[PDB]
């Protein structure tokens, strides 16, 4: 609970650590629970403290005696080549909350950047992705592209069998699947908003769909609302791959930092405006003499006039046109030739600062995806993948292990400690 | 192509023209090839590569996408009145070549569509030229800027 | 530009906060009154700001305190 980080603290708690453990040799302190149910291990999980977490992942004794207070044994050590054989006893989500469940889920540090990066958790995440994640994210991606196109054709080409039926009741009930799965995972909390948008959008499909099994036509709103959301929405399967990944996460970002603000702004300039120029308007007559009319035929010049389609001209009927001039140009200038132009600048300047942090935002999301996934699966199937194997490490120890292999060409010295003799 | 072409002429066809023009638009387009022989205009071409490469292609697979549903959901949301130039959002690639020329800013932009969810449409259309021209631009005029120091 | 934003901006609002604190009348400016008295030496009683600190790098041996045992 102290330790703090390297550029405030000098790193000493570290060493006392690894000092009051070795002075007591046995599981007798990293074992007990605090009044939450946490061992220091969730218990500097839960908190962000990044170093003495990689401290305690991999924790290589030399001595004779203690080498069973360890939680990584070098067992093969040829060369420059060695295989280091970690420890997964609670590193597993195999048990209540483990750590990589508790680093992973864990939304009030804001240090994940360097949690899941380390020994074990890394090649954890990576192999359950390459062994099922990767089939179920495309799966399901399939499976919710051809939603949305036989949603596309059911709206297409609505009216003004043996297949259609089935295209019909394949959309209600996915439209209720996703529904029901979004209902279950929203009531559990930016992070998370696409559960709100895939939860839109099948409330909308099915909505849609109840009120046309009725007497009513006002379905079609709903069904093209939902349609568009559908395609707009494929954003969020564009998250398996890095390159388009990392692409996501940098439009969310920008749409986030700029856009919002400059969105604000702009429609005060353009609200403000447009009465203006509708009040300086004086009604001539049964025969319109003129454009800006009502407030809303002048708040639509004004925003095409901003993205450069309408026409400018200045016989608009008005009772002082050079005033009504000043304003348009004014308008203009203050849009087109500034803020369009200092936003851009602003997102060049976000743009440099991002990149560095994508991977790692991507990786987190991927994160998240991955353990989501691990919990669809019925109980034999994940007894049944159970990354890692066990290795006899002591007397009588047997602990799970994962192996992961190293070549180091610098610290060249005799090898003392290895499990097995013999390389293989 | 030219080859073809010039075999289709000396033959009874008239459906050359086509393998023609195409095969001389290709060759002024491949002069980019010849303008590597110059160091600034050898770097010129290959960072003109490099982003063809990097950005165009996601920035154009994405814009497709967007392009397309937002077509068939307009052209969906049109009544088929029987005065044809009453609306101009008619079949689906009247549709979608509206939306193309409102992005590169030639078309004009009405509302009185013959629709009969008006302001459904104009909110689609709203939306649809936010996510392009405000976002989908400026963040690729970014991302590029971003290679180009690389 | 960016790295100097906000600079300019901590000074306009600091010019915004002391031209506020001109338009109160008398009585509620001695309401106020940022920072509470402390006997500090024989007789000095200065008014005083606390600021709380934590450092982990200087260790010493505690010689010089106002009160002995902390609050």
């Amino acid at each position: 609970t102290v330790a703090e980080d390297f550029k405030t603290q000098n790193d000493f708690v570290k060493r006392m650590y690894d000092m009051i453990l070795l002075r007591s040799g046995n599981w007798e302190l990293e074992t007990t629970r605090n009044n939450d149910g946490l061992t220091p291990l969730q218990l500097a999980a839960k908190m962000g403290k990044a170093e003495i977490l990689k401290y305690i992942l991999s924790r290589e004794i030399k001595e004779k005696r203690l080498r069973s207070l360890s939680r990584k044994f070098t067992d093969w050590a040829y060369g420059p080549v060695s295989s280091s054989l970690y420890d997964l006893t609670n590193v597993d989500t195999t048990t209540d909350n483990s750590v990589l469940e508790i680093t992973v889920y864990n939304t009030n540090i804001d240090n994940r950047h360097e949690m899941l990066t380390l020994e074990p958790l890394h090649t954890l995440l990576h192999m359950k992705w390459k062994k099922f994640a990767k089939h179920m994210f495309f799966l399901s991606f399939c499976f919710y592209f051809f939603y949305n196109i036989t949603l596309t054709l059911v709206s297409y080409y609505r009216p003004r069998g043996w297949l259609q039926l089935l295209g019909r009741m394949f959309v209600l009930i996915w439209a209720m699947c996703i529904s029901v799965k979004e209902g279950i995972a929203i009531f559990l909390l930016s992070d998370a908003w696409f559960h709100f948008v895939f939860f839109i959008q099948a409330v909308l499909v099915i909505l849609s769909v109840f009120l046309y099994l009725f007497a009513y036509k006002e379905y079609l709103a709903c069904l093209v609302l939902a349609m568009a959301l559908g395609w707009a929405n494929m954003l969020y399967y564009t998250r398996g791959f890095q390159s388009m990944g990392m692409y996501s996460v940098m439009i969310q970002k920008v749409i986030l930092h700029d856009v919002l603000k400059f969105l604000f702004v702009y429609i005060v300039f353009l609200l403000g405006f447009g009465v203006a120029l509708a009040s300086l308007i004086e009604k001539c007559p049964n025969k319109d003499c003129s454009s800006y009319g009502s407030f809303s035929d002048a708040v639509l010049e004004l925003f095409k006039l901003t993205i450069g389609l309408g026409d400018l001209n200045i016989q608009q009927n008005s009772k002082y046109p050079i005033l009504f001039l000043f304003l348009l140009i004014t308008y203009v200038i203050l849009t087109f030739v500034l803020l369009l132009n200092m936003l851009i600048a602003l997102m060049g300047e976000t743009v440099e600062n991002v990149s560095k942090e994508s991977e790692r935002i991507w990786r987190l999301q991927r994160a998240r995806t991955i353990l989501e996934f691990e919990k669809m699966l019925p109980e034999w199937l994940r007894s049944r993948f159970r990354m890692g194997e066990l290795c006899k490490v002591a007397e009588d120890d047997f602990r799970l292990c994962l192996r992961i292999n190293e070549v180091k060409w610098t610290e060249w010295k005799t090898h003392v400690s290895f499990l097995n003799e013999d390389p293989g």
